[PDB]
């Protein structure tokens, strides 16, 4: 009977298509590649949906974060496709906001809600991610500290690894 004006919930594999569509415009149209392809989105939403969060407006996904657990201090090429159940780090594989909903605090609201959501899970002691140099200041606003160049390479893109103690 009703499509909520705003809904925040963990994602399930049924949201994979919506997530990938956002990635097409958000990442692929810019650099030619993206953090998670359809199969990879489904992988993490199957293994660890509790490590994801999505913002729905009138029944449509407008922002998401997909993560998994990592168990090493630094991110590695292999960590891109792995979920370490025994790990203590919430690895945010991707964060994006639908192009028609940016610049209005949605990314910041979703990120803070995410940090509190996963930080609330006794097992998660830290959050890690990588971003392009221009987003470093942004993440620092949430308690993330620049942790040097990330070892992970994607095409010609280089990233700074960011760590947040929870
Ligand atoms: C960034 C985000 C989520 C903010 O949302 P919003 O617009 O709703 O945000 P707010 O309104 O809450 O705040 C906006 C703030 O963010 C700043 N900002 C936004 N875009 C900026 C930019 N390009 N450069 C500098 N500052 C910027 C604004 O300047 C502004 O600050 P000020 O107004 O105070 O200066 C939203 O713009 C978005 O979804 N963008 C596209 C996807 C993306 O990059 N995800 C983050 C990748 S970083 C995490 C990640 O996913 N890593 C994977 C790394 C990765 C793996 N494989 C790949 C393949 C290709 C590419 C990347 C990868």
């Amino acid at each position: 009977h009703t499509l909520p004006a705003n809904e925040f919930r963990c994602l399930t594999p049924e949201d994979a298509a919506g997530v990938f569509e956002i990635e097409r415009e958000a990442f692929i149209s810019v650099s030619g590649n993206c953090p998670l392809n359809l199969d990879e989105v489904q992988h993490f939403l199957t293994l660890c949906p509790e490590l994801s969060l999505g913002w729905f407006v009138e029944g449509r996904l407008v922002a998401f974060i997909i993560g998994s657990l990592w168990d090493e201090e630094r991110l590695t090429q292999e960590s891109l496709a792995l979920h370490r159940p025994r790990g203590h780090s919430a690895h945010l594989h991707a964060l994006a906001v639908h192009r028609s909903f940016r610049q209005q605090g949605k990314g910041s609201v979703l990120l803070w809600r995410y940090l509190h959501h996963v930080g609330a899970q006794p097992a998660v002691r830290r959050a890690v991610l990588m971003c392009e140099d221009a987003l470093v200041p942004f993440y620092q606003r949430f308690g993330f500290h620049p942790a040097g160049p990330c070892a992970i390479v994607v095409g010609s893109l280089t990233f700074t690894e960011m760590h947040c103690s929870l």
